[PDB]
RNA sequence: UCCAUGCGCAUGACG
RNA sequence: CGUCAUGCGCAUGGA
């Protein structure tokens, strides 16, 4: 169970060296991870020890996998395996998987949870000093205030109070072991830049060195058949729009001050979208909105179909008329605005047909491989989701050579889609691999254990050089497409990241030969610098929230200024969640609902929340980001987009109220 | 298995 | 500091 290459870059960590790993995809990191794990616990026998290793992740799907190809196969036997989540409903909670099973899988938060509860009183605490190894999966994330920094900087405190005791006379801590493909390099254009950006990383995680491989790379190289790094890099119905966006411009006197098409004009809408409701005002906030959509339909038919946008906006204002019609069930502003929307509808239907692209040479490509390839795996990147499901349907309108494809993004719940689902990731995964679909159509998702591929293209994208080399990692079978397809710097950011490839071994070979004196000394200072960071961090946090206002207040709807609720009318449940009962309220607000939480509205049409189900009661839960406040001592409007930006607090709601 | 929500994190681009 | 897009983790309540 041993390799060459891995067993003197294993070497060290065997006793002591708290080290980090780096090598690439395919080299069986785990398996080697897996020997130490062994050893160390062998040793622990022949010192009768406390051997607990915990394993830290990033993602549930790695415990997965881990838990099922790799570490059982190996310890099945010898010893107690878990692997753990925060979706695995346990039926006991961590300090008893603490107190048994001596070999752990795991996400990290779960670990930082449990230790804010021993830090906490409040359910039964662990500490650090309960192991004797811990483990690490991609440990370039291991920045500030990123997933598992904390632990490190609460072991390097830890770390600081055993010299202090040391020099002062030591409890124990655990040895760290970190692996990862390809470090990263962040926010450089300079080896210097780099260089610090490396010490800071092993600071964090107090390591001694990286222990790159150099000896066996013919043997590794072997093994490894790399990609080719290749570039295969290629109307009026929009300026009816601008002029239409010209038109609203001149209707209620809007500085563009830039350009159409990009995100300036984006955020300057948004913008007087904020000062029209520090103001109140209608006609400036409702152009904002109006405006920005027109901007989300431009930027799209800088690369996609018009009929999309067509689409997009047609829905848009399908639902715009549903509110007003459910309210209703009218102001020159939106009656202005709907009829000169309107008035070009099915006009713009009519010009959305017709031909003159991007897509075009990219089906021209796709084309070109599939008749090449002819068992041909293909990979699409982009930025957005829509984009996505529009290309699927757009392809599968076109005809065609039969190739089978599908589309895919990620899970967050967030700003245009209903989400994927993990099973259904897993699903679509399988399909890919099955044959079944032929073209994978991706965000980010992918840079995963996607099957051998050839043809992964980046279709109006950028990406940074840890992701340019997990891109790398799943195409293989001798054969490599990279493919780039952009408008109008994007050869300079694939340049970029060779660059950065580069400055990285660059970096290391100088880093791997220093003096261990100044390495420690550099290290001891990164790390005591991070620790004040993260000191006076928390220190600002905690200045930040002291207010805990019962009712100062009065909330009023965005669109029309007009008052909604009070400081105290308010409840709160879950600790999440807040709720105007007290029917006076209840004569306000109106319900939508189409296709079991329905949705509120506003007496003018302004969509307000979602009647939550809460114990039976229809609690009406609204979100403070359709809604403006007017505080009693200061008169100016505010708006926060989340209950927590303000500090002052609403009470726990009694149900004692509502009896009868 | 699905749904809704809250919170935190990182990344890229943009100012 | 803000915006956007993307991705991730955790905690909830319900079915
Ligand atoms: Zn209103």
């Amino acid at each position: 169970q041993l390799r060459p290459y891995q067993m003197e870059v294993a070497q060290p960590a065997l006793d002591g060296k708290n080290i980090i790993i780096c090598l690439p995809t395919g080299s069986g990191k785990t398996r080697v991870a897996v020997y130490i794990t062994k050893d160390h616990l062998d040793k622990k026998k022949q010192a009768s020890e406390s051997g607990k290793v915990i394993v830290l992740v990033n993602k549930v799907m790695l415990a997965e996998q881990l838990f099922r190809k790799e570490f059982n196969p190996y310890l099945k036997k010898w010893y107690r395996i878990i692997g753990l989540s925060g979706d695995t409903q346990l039926k006991i909670s961590f300090p008893e998987v603490v107190k048994s099973y001596d070999v752990i899988i795991s996400t990290a938060q779960i670990l930082e949870n449990s230790l804010l509860n021993l830090e906490s009183g409040d359910d039964d605490g662990v500490q650090l000093s309960d192991f004797s190894l811990i483990i690490i999966d991609e440990c370039h994330h291991t920045n500030k205030e990123a997933v598992y920094n904390n632990i490190m900087r609460r072991y390097l405190k830890q770390k600081l109070r055993n010299n202090d005791l040391k020099k002062q006379n030591a409890i124990p801590l655990p040895q760290i072991l970190g692996l990862t493909a390809s470090p990263g390099v962040g926010a450089a254009k300079k080896q210097s830049e780099a260089e610090k950006h490396i010490l800071n990383i092993c600071a964090n995680l107090d390591a001694f060195t990286i222990k790159t491989v150099k000896e066996n790379l013919g043997q590794l190289k072997h093994q490894i058949k790399e990609p080719c790094k290749k570039f295969v890099i290629a109307n009026p119905f929009k300026e009816k729009l601008l002029e239409i966006m010209a038109s609203i411009q001149t209707y209620c006197q809007k500085s563009p001050m830039s350009d159409f098409g990009t995100q300036h004009y984006e955020q300057w809408a948004i913008q007087m979208e904020k000062k029209a409701a520090k103001d109140g005002n209608r006609k400036d906030r409702v152009c904002a909105e109006h405006l920005r959509k027109y901007n989300e339909a431009l930027q799209i038919n800088d690369t996609i179909r018009m009929i999309d946008a067509y689409s997009h906006l047609e829905t848009f204002y399908t639902d715009e008329k549903e509110k007003k019609f459910a309210v209703l069930n009218l102001d020159e502003t939106d009656e202005f605005l709907m009829n000169l929307f309107f008035d070009n509808k099915k006009m713009l239907k009519k010009l959305a047909e017709n031909p003159k692209e991007k897509l075009i040479k990219l089906r021209n490509t796709i084309l070109e491989q599939f008749t090449r390839s002819e068992s041909s795996r293909g990979i699409i990147f982009t930025k957005t989701r829509q984009s996505t499901y529009a290309l699927s349907q757009w392809i599968m309108e076109n005809a065609k050579v039969g190739v089978k494809a599908h589309h895919l993004i990620g899970a967050g719940h967030s700003s245009e889609v209903k989400p994927m689902t993990q099973t259904e990731q897993k699903e679509v995964i399988s399909k890919f691999r099955t044959g079944e679909i032929n073209l994978l159509i991706a965000t980010t998702v992918a840079e995963l254990d996607i099957k051998e591929c050839n043809i992964v293209i980046r279709y109006g994208l950028v990406t940074n050089e840890i992701a340019m080399v997990q891109a790398r990692g799943r195409a293989r079978a001798d054969e490599s497409t990279y493919v780039l397809v952009t408008s109008s710097g994007v050869t300079e950011r694939e340049i970029v990241n060779d660059f950065r490839e580069k400055m990285m071994y660059k970096a290391i070979n100088r880093v791997q030969n220093m003096k261990p004196e100044e390495y420690a000394h550099k290290i001891l200072e990164l790390q005591v610098q991070s620790i004040l960071e993260k000191k006076m961090k928390v220190k600002r946090s905690i200045a930040k929230q002291y207010n805990d206002n019962p009712s100062l207040i009065t909330l009023l709807c965005k669109n029309c200024s007009m008052l909604v609720c009070s400081g105290e009318n308010i409840h709160v449940i879950e600790k999440m969640h807040h709720v105007n009962m007290t029917p006076e309220f209840k004569g306000l607000y109106i319900v939508r609902e189409n296709k079991t939480n329905g949705e509120i509205i506003c007496k003018c049409g302004q969509a307000w929340g979602t009647m939550m189900v809460h114990k039976g009661l229809d609690l009406p839960c609204l979100k403070i980001r359709n809604f403006v406040v007017n505080f009693k001592n200061n008169s100016p409007k505010k708006q926060y987009k989340k209950w927590v930006e303000l500090p002052i607090r609403f009470p726990d709601l009694d149900y004692s109220e509502y009896c009868l």
